[PDB]
């Protein structure tokens, strides 16, 4: 009676911890339910061998979550991986004491679902971003695969978009690159997204409340597979709280309640020597206290930078992003518009500022400010990729000094949207919530799909 759920996660410690903390959290709705995550570079990453060494060696995890290491070699495309797939299900069918429930794939790992059909069990897709940028990459493959489009002709583009997702006209400046660029960049993402129709269920990071309209749209074609809103999933406890350091709570204490702007830009957020000064910049003239988590520093700052802002902030490298955005003195957050920061920041009510680099989130920085207004803008349609010898395009401290004054002002209606968006997100994982009766209707239906 014990069904046994098989996870393949894309390599990266990122989206192995969301693959995680969504397990925990599909584990607690039914006993009956186990969970095997497949990892990619088990042996290779040490930071991935932290993780999943601190997460079985906790006695409070589940004892029904397991982490099977694929041991992919240097020369092995799609061919050899999907072998060691093939082998280590054969080998997870043996038992009489579970039934595969099927498999749950990542938006990168769609190519799983071979395996999926060959041993006669379902697929599932676990997106990792939101319901908009699901039904954006489905219209968008739709429109090439479909109705015979060359999505490039929206690259660089000064037109707008009917996207059935969206409420407002998205535009095409802020469609993530990769779909309209053309040519090997998109034929690579087009395979991964276009077999995700082709699924039963399709579990998305975010909570009704948040994306509402997109939801119903995915909903409303009966000819697709149902998604289930299981979000926020975050990389952290959630209950009991993230890890932060000494010195930072030191100095954040001293400052005021939501004085301080915090600023991180993700794991690829490595700007220019220009941009870096023109933030630095806004950041004097702003006169707002700061924390800036920056990727020597007097050779990358104007002159007497940190001379000058000394005692109202603060600069450094790798930051603590979660129990940064939970420290009361955090009022303000410039942000790359990252799903996880986004819903990050949304779980400790931080407002954003929005300064988009890479992936989709363009299109997520849409999302807040212009779809829902629970933003205040940088910019939105800021690429970091500069492609051949072109001089990168910047972002003047002006405009980033005006979106970080409209920010930490003391009432904004983007500040009460965010504090109001941050108990709907709150409440949509305690019991009775829309994400937790989506986890339960998932579990319910991977037992009831399998006969
Ligand atoms: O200095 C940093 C930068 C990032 N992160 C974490 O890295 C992720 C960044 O968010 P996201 O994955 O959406 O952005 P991306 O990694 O694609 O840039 C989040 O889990 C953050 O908590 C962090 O802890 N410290």
């Amino acid at each position: 009676t014990n069904v046994e759920l098989v996870f393949i996660p894309s390599p990266g410690l990122s989206h192995l911890v969301s693959t995680v903390e969504a397990a925990k959290l599909l584990l607690h709705r039914d006993h009956r339910l186990s969970i095997t995550v497949l990892i990619t570079n088990l042996h290779k990453d040490t930071k991935v061998e932290n993780y999943t060494l601190k997460t079985t060696s906790n006695p409070n995890t589940s004892p029904r979550l397991r982490f099977i290491n694929l041991p992919t070699q240097e020369e092995d495309s799609i061919d050899s991986q999907i072998r060691q797939v093939r082998e280590i299900v054969s080998v997870l069918i043996k038992n009489p004491d579970s039934k595969l429930g099927g498999l749950v794939l990542d938006m990168f790992c769609t190519s799983f679902i071979q395996v999926a059909e060959e041993f006669a069990i379902p697929s599932y897709v676990f997106f990792t971003s939101g319901a908009s940028a699901l039904g954006l990459l489905q219209h968008l493959v739709s429109l090439k695969l479909e109705h015979n489009q060359d999505l490039t002709q929206f690259k660089d583009s000064d037109v707008e978009l009917s996207v059935p997702c969206f409420s407002v006209p998205v535009p095409a400046k802020v469609l993530p690159a990769v779909m309209v660029e053309g040519g090997p960049i998109e034929d690579t993402f087009m395979n991964y997204f276009k077999r995700i129709p082709e699924t039963r269920g399709i579990m998305v990071n975010t909570f009704y409340e948040l994306e509402s309209f997109a939801i119903q749209s995915l909903l409303s074609d009966a000819k697709a597979p149902k998604v289930y809103p299981v979000g926020p999933i975050l990389g952290f406890d959630q209950t009991q709280g993230p890890v932060g350091d000494d010195a930072i709570k030191k100095w954040l204490d001293d400052q005021p309640e939501n004085s301080v702007v915090f600023l991180c830009f993700g794991t690829m957020g490595s700007f220019c020597e220009g941009q870096v000064k023109e933030i630095a910049m806004a950041l004097e003239k702003s006169g707002n206290r700061f924390l800036w988590s920056l990727r020597n520093y007097e050779e990358v700052l104007p002159q007497g930078f940190l001379e000058r802002t000394k005692g109202v902030g603060k600069v450094m490298g790798w930051a603590p992003q979660a129990a940064v955005l939970s420290h009361p003195a955090v009022g303000g957050f410039v942000s790359h518009c990252g799903w996880n920061s986004t819903l990050e920041s949304l779980w400790f009510g931080v407002p954003m500022a929005t300064f988009p680099l890479y992936a989709e989130q363009q299109m997520n920085a849409f999302l807040l400010v212009k779809e829902e207004g629970m933003a205040e803008m940088i910019t939105l349609d800021y690429k970091i990729d500069f492609k051949g010898e072109k001089q990168p395009e910047i972002v003047g401290s002006d405009e980033i000094e005006a979106a970080i004054r409209r920010l930490m002002a003391e009432e904004s209606g983007v500040r009460r949207k965010v504090k109001e968006m941050q108990n709907k997100a709150r409440s949509a994982l305690l019991e009775g919530g829309s994400s937790y009766d989506a986890q339960c209707l998932f579990v319910h239906d991977v037992i009831n799909n399998i006969g």
